[PDB]
């Protein structure tokens, strides 16, 4: 309620500008991060975004890769989909692990098209009270990235990047915890490109920021973390770590490339 939180409007401002322009620089290639932004027709780019959100629910990105692009290439639109069978759909699923979320895509691009006149809701909210299995998190994930509204979304990966960054030790599956979390990723939300700050901040999660050696020599986002300075400042201390100091023993001053040490080049020792 203090120090775990973005007080100052230029800091969120930082966080934003380091952690895009990380992403578009290193983001990694996925089919569906493709499709989805070359697809104009809103409603079959909010169904790729959809397809892929549910697949990788239950599955690593590495897999998804192979299924996403073949689901995309028989049943490319909500309508594809809400007419196929369910024989069809486990055939295509299997290997994606429970069923069921599978059953669950095709009833909702059913339900989408029977009775939404085929159109996907255009909010988080919405998404989140007509589509069957859309949680919280699919539903601002479609509409951060589709459509372009400013909701931030937390997942595994967000949590673990944000508890860092605003150094959170509570059990994370705390009600209070969550609830703080969220707080957070709706504050820090990018309102100009809330889809790709999504993205950004589950990709920091996933590459950079994660479970075990996190990479935060290479973290764009290292001088705003909380966790980052604590253990800096820790290892400052656990060394014996401290501007010229032979220098202040001046009157006529020496040289301004660095006395030695080294010490590099002929110099040296001149007793
Ligand atoms: S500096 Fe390290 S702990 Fe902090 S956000 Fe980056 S990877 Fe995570």
């Amino acid at each position: 309620s203090s120090y775990h939180l973005f007080r100052d409007v230029a800091e969120v401002t930082a966080f934003r500008g380091s952690l895009l322009s990380w992403y578009d620089q290193e983001k990694r290639d996925l089919p569906w991060r493709r499709r989805a932004e070359d697809e104009m027709d809103l409603d079959r780019r909010a169904y790729a975004v959809w397809v892929s959100e549910v697949m990788l629910q239950q599955t690593q990105v590495a897999t998804v890769i192979n299924y996403y692009t073949g689901w995309m290439q028989k049943w490319p639109t909500l309508q594809d989909l809400a007419s196929a069978s369910l024989e069809e759909v486990n055939q295509l699923w299997a290997g994606l692990g429970y069923y069921s979320r599978g059953r669950r895509l095709q009833e909702g691009a059913r339900k989408v098209v029977e009775e939404l006149g085929g159109h996907m809701p255009r909010t988080a909210e919405t998404l989140q009270q007509l589509l069957p299995g859309v949680g919280r998190y699919t539903a601002g994930a479609i509409a951060s990235i589709a459509f372009g509204q400013a909701t931030g979304v937390v997942d595994g990966n967000v949590a673990r990047v944000l508890c860092r960054v605003r150094a959170i030790g509570a059990d994370p599956s705390s009600t209070l915890v969550s609830q703080q979390l969220w707080g957070l990723a709706q504050q820090l939300v990018d309102p100009a490109r809330p889809g790709d700050f999504n993205q950004a901040a589950m990709e920091l999660g996933a590459t950079v920021c994660t479970p075990q050696r996190p990479l935060c020599s290479q973290c764009p986002v290292e001088s705003l973390c909380r966790a980052r300075q604590r253990v800096e400042q820790e290892q400052l201390l656990a060394s014996g770590s401290l501007v010229e100091e032979c220098a202040p023993n001046t009157g006529q001053c020496h040289l301004c490339l660095p006395p030695s040490e080294p010490w590099d080049q002929t110099l040296g020792v001149v007793n």
